[PDB]
């Protein structure tokens, strides 16, 4: 049955023995926070709010606003896939309010409620399924996590056979009855990859399953002696994770980017929404792929894309127009890596499909041909244009974007780009091992 | 017995199926699969479920990625083990295009047009095949190692230590899915064993082939050890083979069997075994699909190096056993279990058609030792090789129109892409066989 | 022969090992036996024509051309392990395709930019395994039977061998060395070429031990197939 008051989540705390319940929320950069409250705690939190440390979310870096509300959200509530011994636990979700009753606009979760109210100012309603890609490997023998593989199996072969053919149906299992509906999983190119396929859904709910689904899938994994690996580029040599965004837009009920009177019988509208996520996306690379480790990825040779284009046919585009039409028409964007934070991503992917529909923006012709294989010349007759190469290249495009920084509020936007910055600024000063393999021999 | 959705849903109901497997193979015989849940069965069985066509065909080429799985209830199977979680379950089906046409890159598909061709003529296919394995023992960290877990011989009682219950399950899992095991004992190498299945229709059996490979695997490391299918795992003992037993049908008659010849074999079934010598070369690329496939094709054990036929000869590449009736049987030696049996089994059929279709005669049968003939006594008697090794069987595929034709296009060129690709990386490498023979003597 | 046991008797007494493998190390260039040669005939070099464009007698085109002609029959003798077939592959110094050329380096056939006396062609397919008395006979008889017999070399190819198609070398026809023992051997089993200037009892002998040799490595089960294949299969 659904929770929808808090009586509703009293009563089920009562007859399921739930012993704690734990917030679920993200800071800034997409990492996953919480914290524990006894059930003997959770009545008097549906009536009073929970105060608790802004800097959770916005970071120690600056003096200002730090001591929040959450008004917790019954609606969200929800039994993890695990029985302690203590009792079950559960999650849930909220608003986070500031001392004058105002909403906080630093919560990622509160950006993407506003492209919400945009995309309802229009008459939309977006759905997102997500596909999660993972890698599974072994702990070493301190528990620790490592990159040791546990098969060495390629794209949808039935593996593994061992005992971690009994994890990963584990991991299957116990978001299926935590209520997922995940509509199907395989194992993916990489030795030990993985790909769950999330049921499409309303934007919201999708988001906040995708953070729950992080730690679920830990957990589970941890506890069978075993490490899931939500790294962009966990192993050079082999493909990347990343987390392709199927998307599409609905009024009330009919998907609009189905028109059964057009060649294609993609809608007018649907072309727009395309043409402004290629205009937008360069400005926000540094959210859908946002730590260094994903540019290792954003290389070529995988199933990684790093050209800008759309089509149909070509299955390596960054965006990709599956065949399916009716209901489950949809728009797969392939670039983001499973290290994002997904408020702020789908909340600027919606935000720029937004504009392309208002703005009439022409997203141009679709690219077939294999663009790596391709010259520059091409490229630049084509037009082609690339992601940016690195963090720091990612940064600076979205340092310079009013369009990222409207869409993100300044809060967001600035303390994003800062805490990148500071990143990018540790990263690129060490010495590598790889630089002294090279050169130390050499000079 | 499952024949509609109907049955299939009230059956994961009742025995509380949560997870259903697909079950299918790529141009190269691996084995692929993707797992449903239970909940999505219902809308599976409705609309089919949509999938990337780049597991079958992989990603080389710019082509039609987007297929539509149509499940099959008829192929639904519960699986011989029992999580926790609850029963698991596979299934198959037919592969579409979204423009509804059925996909012709996929190995079962191809099959069926071999079956589909035989019936033209009122033939139906059966096969009985004979799947050698090694059981093998894993090392400290669960992985394959090839230690042994016997030192027996063939027909030996061995193993008789903890490994004689994994045989035991082994062999007691595959029957208790329904695959009716008439036989299996332990094979000439050490460690090394053999199960002989039931006859049944060629589409039957190849499915059954491919469960068969997985749920082995499965159950030998569940247990702690490991099967392999490796044609050549080990120099100087026997390989694993994957003998293919054949018999056509018509109006209920066995076509080979005739009470009134003097060896009471039918005459088609010499226009069989001469479509099979005439063709086999062209498609040893199929039957025998890797570079360690052709370290088992060497003289000295049990692997069939030569063209020929004989109901004498136990090592002649096609053999007759001596039963007759409704049992007749044709054996078809060469092929080793790394092959795609879907497009082994086609090619076989469709070779053996072709010889009735045109009446090719086998010629003579080879009743004496072929390897202790010289190389013009061979060439005396006209007696071919099977190519030497990969390389070789790729070029003798590449310029057949027979095995195009049976294929289709699509799998013929990409198997043979994918196969190249194989062996032009195995060329360069430098075996250390090459350091030991030659680093001090240079 | 003196140059390969004195280097390895220095070396061995002073803590180290020099290897005349054609290809110890995967990945990395394979080892050859370059051979510059010419011709001389009362004393000038036959190679030299001062009077042509390029500065090449028509002799000099007539040795080329027996040296391709006949290049692939001996390729076992020049080449004569399993191992130097894992230098005869694309992406190193070895050649693997027959050609001829001054500019392009890479060619099986090079002629250097020296005139003169010094004028030379340059093989570049031999490694130091090979016999050097069988090989520079051969060289020197296809050579030889290129000037009695007229050979024409045809065109020199200028441009990268690796990068065009089949199609572009089956139209240019550009023929491929060998690309194993067992190739080669086949290939020398049917010179009569090779037979006449080796020998009967050098021929025979030399192609027995050789198949026994191919014999015994191609039945080898080697560690890079347990990589690829035992967890797989």
């Amino acid at each position: 049955k659904k929770c929808t008051t808090k009586e509703d989540v009293l009563e089920a705390v009562k007859e399921r023995d739930v012993k704690f319940i734990r917030t679920q929320f993200t800071d800034t950069l997409g990492i996953i926070k919480s914290w524990a409250i006894p059930a003997e705690q959770l009545e008097e939190a549906f009536e009073n709010g929970v105060m608790f440390d802004g800097s959770s979310i916005q970071g120690f870096t600056r003096i200002e606003e730090s001591d929040m509300k959450l008004a917790l959200d019954p609606s969200t509530f929800r039994i993890l896939p695990w029985r302690p011994a203590t009792g079950a636990v559960a999650r849930i979700l909220g608003d986070v309010y500031l001392p004058d009753g105002n909403p906080f606009k630093g919560d990622p979760r509160y950006v993407l409620k506003t492209a919400i109210k945009e995309a309802e100012k229009m008459g939309f309603s977006m759905n997102v399924g997500p596909e999660l890609e993972f890698f599974l490997f072994k702990l070493d023998a301190n528990g620790n996590p490592t990159t040791e593989l546990t098969d060495q199996g390629g794209y949808f072969d039935f593996a593994p056979l061992d005992r971690a053919q009994d994890v990963r149906r584990d991991i299957d299992y116990a978001l299926e009855h935590m209520g997922f509906q995940i509509e199907a999983s395989h194992h993916e190119v990489a030795p030990s990859q993985h790909e769950i396929d999330f049921r499409f859904g309303d934007v919201l709910c999708t988001a906040d399953n995708v953070v729950t689904f992080k730690y679920v899938v830990k957990s589970i994994a941890y506890h069978k002696g075993y490490y899931a690996s939500f790294m962009p580029k966990p192993l050079f040599g082999v493909n990347g994770s990343g987390m392709h965004s199927n998307q599409s837009l609905f009024k009330d009920g009919k998907n609009v980017f189905y028109d059964p009177d057009t060649p294609t019988k993609l809608s007018q509208d649907a072309m727009y929404y395309i043409g402004g996520l290629l205009k937008h996306i360069r400005e926000f690379t540094a959210v859908t792929n946002p730590v260094v480790n994903s540019y290792k990825r954003l290389v070529p040779g995988y199933e990684a894309p790093v050209y800008i284009s759309w089509s149909a046919q070509n299955r390596s585009s960054l965006i990709r127009i599956p065949a399916t039409r009716g209901n489950g028409t949809r728009i797969e964007l392939r670039c983001p890596d499973p290290a994002c934070n997904p408020y702020l991503a789908f909340a600027l992917m919606l935000r720029a499909g937004l504009e392309g529909i208002k703005n009439k923006i022409d997203p141009g012709e679709p690219t077939n041909v294999n663009i790596f294989h391709l010259s520059d010349k091409e490229r630049e007759e084509r037009g082609i244009r690339s992601l940016p190469a690195d963090l720091k290249e990612a940064i600076d495009e979205m340092k310079g974007s009013k369009f990222v920084k409207e869409a993100l509020g300044e809060h967001v936007f600035s303390h994003y780009l800062c805490a990148k910055e500071m990143e990018w600024d540790e990263y690129k000063a060490v010495v590598h091992p790889w630089e002294l393999s090279r050169y130390l021999s050499m000079l």
